[PDB]
């Protein structure tokens, strides 16, 4: 039961390759989970803020997963593979997953769990609002807190001291 489970490091989810990760992989490690898109106003912003980051804080732990998603605005419409050469385009080092919902009855079961953990609450409902919400998560893989889509991602940077 996905409503049961305590950490991340319970799921899995298949890479943008087609093959399946265990989420047990990070722990130890502090990590940024997002949904991401290719054709959103704030597309670019969240790419080279996300590489930036992870560049400047990987020896600290920081992971990145970045999960493709068409559910806003269908600014996500490619294949897994044109995502990929999209991120790539970016000089992304971190983790790309296969496209998935984030909302609705056929969610991905890590996104339905993080929704519902206590510092995973979103505004007005639990449901993602648009492309590029942030969950942290830390090293025992919990949800430690929630940044909405326009938050771009060099606010978390002062909280992840309170993480590593």
């Amino acid at each position: 039961d996905w409503r049961c489970a305590r950490s991340m490091h319970e799921f899995s989810a298949k890479d943008i390759d087609g093959h399946m990760v265990n989420l047990d992989k990070y722990r130890g490690f502090v990590c940024i989970v997002t949904n991401v898109a290719s054709q959103c106003g704030a597309t670019e912003v969240n790419y080279t803020q996300l590489v930036d980051l992870h560049a400047r804080y990987a020896e600290c732990g920081l992971r990145i997963l970045a999960f493709p998603c068409n559910q806003f605005g269908k600014q996500e419409p490619g294949s897994n593979e044109e995502i990929k050469e999209f991120a790539a385009g970016y000089n992304v080092k971190f983790d790309m997953f296969s496209k998935i919902c984030v909302n609705g009855d056929d969610a991905h079961p890590l996104w339905k769990w993080m929704k519902i953990q206590p510092k995973g609450k979103g505004i007005l409902g639990n449901a993602i609002k648009w492309n590029f919400t942030k969950f942290l998560i830390d090293k025992n893989g919990c949800v430690v807190k929630r940044y909405g889509p326009m938050e771009e991602p060099l606010v978390i940077e002062k909280d992840l001291p309170h993480y590593f």
